[PDB]
């Protein structure tokens, strides 16, 4: 998974803890 900071997409499924919708950084 990712880190925040790492790019996300409100669900990439992606981030160790949810997306940040107002960067798109995981949050």
């Amino acid at each position: 998974c990712k880190s925040p900071g790492s790019s996300c997409s409100p669900t990439s499924y992606n981030c160790c803890r949810s997306c940040n919708p107002y960067t798109k950084r995981c949050y």
